[PDB]
Formats: C-alpha cells, structure tokens, sequence
C-alpha cells in the first residue's frame, strides 16, 4: 500500500506504479529514501520515455515509470505546487 | 542477451521480451525447455492481448508478451517458415 493511515509512506517504487499526491510532505518522504541523485538520475530518462514507443524489453516497463515520477518529483522541487501523480498509460 | 556465441540459448521468459528469430534451432531449443505444452497455453491468451484494453500493467504487459511469443511459436510449428520476433508494440503517455 502506498499509505499508512493517513500519511503517504511508499517507497519510490511502489510510488512510481501508484496514485498519490506530490506535496511537501510525500516529496520530504521520498528525497529522504531514495534520495535526490537516484530521483534526479531517473527524472533524466524522462525524454527515452515521455513518448517511449516501440517494444519494451522486460526492464523498461518499469523505467518508464520511474522516469515519469522522477519528473514529477523534479518539477514539484522547482515550483512548490501539489500535483496528483499517476503512473503513465501503457497501451497497444 | 539469448545467445551463447553463435547459437541461441534464451528460456521462454527472456526470450519472449527480446529479439530472436524463430528458426528451426530456437524453436527446438524453446519446445525441449518449456515445453510444448505451455507454449500451447500461453499461445491461447493471445487474442485477449491483442485487442487489450489501453493499459495494462506491468504485469499484464509481460503476459502480452508471454502470449506473443507463444504465438508466434506455434505458427512457425505450422508453417516452418524462419521468423523474427520482437516483443509487442507499447505506447506510453503521461497523465499530467
């Protein structure tokens, strides 16, 4: 689960497939566990995934999220503003 | 990744998210490892997966592919003809 009562408590992965909100206090949460250079490393993806289209091999499935968190974390870094985070559509 | 040197050598899992061809060699290889029967299996889940409602998990991703290779195994066992194979095509988009 990504909550424990009330306050988010997920790991970056677990997050990076699930539904919550980035605020101060999930961002704190996360930077804190995983932390900034890993997020800012996957938030570097983000352009390999944004469209990612093609095969994925085993693996990328999961970078792609990853990725799309990591820009969702960097962004909210940049301009304080809570945003609901979503992992991207994975479709045929 | 599926190859020792020259010849392939993946298990049906790796292989069904890599790129290989299907020729008479893998096929042996895939049938005497998996074998035929849940390569069966697997193959009768590929209508589900090709018209899949969007997404799909991670999850119901490597089912698809699972499914994939299975298929297009049991089409070489028809018809011999040597046949690439690549894991199937995805589309991925955010979600604000």
């Amino acid at each position: 689960g990504l909550f424990e009562g009330d306050k988010f408590v997920g790991s970056f992965e677990s997050a990076a497939m699930g539904t919550f909100v980035i605020d101060m206090r999930s961002y704190e949460t996360l930077v804190n566990s995983t932390s900034l250079d890993r997020i800012k490393s996957y938030a570097n993806s983000f352009n390999k995934y944004k469209y990612y289209t093609g095969s994925m091999g085993e693996a990328d499935y999961r970078m792609a999220c990853y990725a799309h968190l990591g820009k969702a974390l960097m962004d909210y870094s940049v301009s304080r503003n809570d945003k609901l985070y979503t992992p991207p559509t994975v479709s045929v």
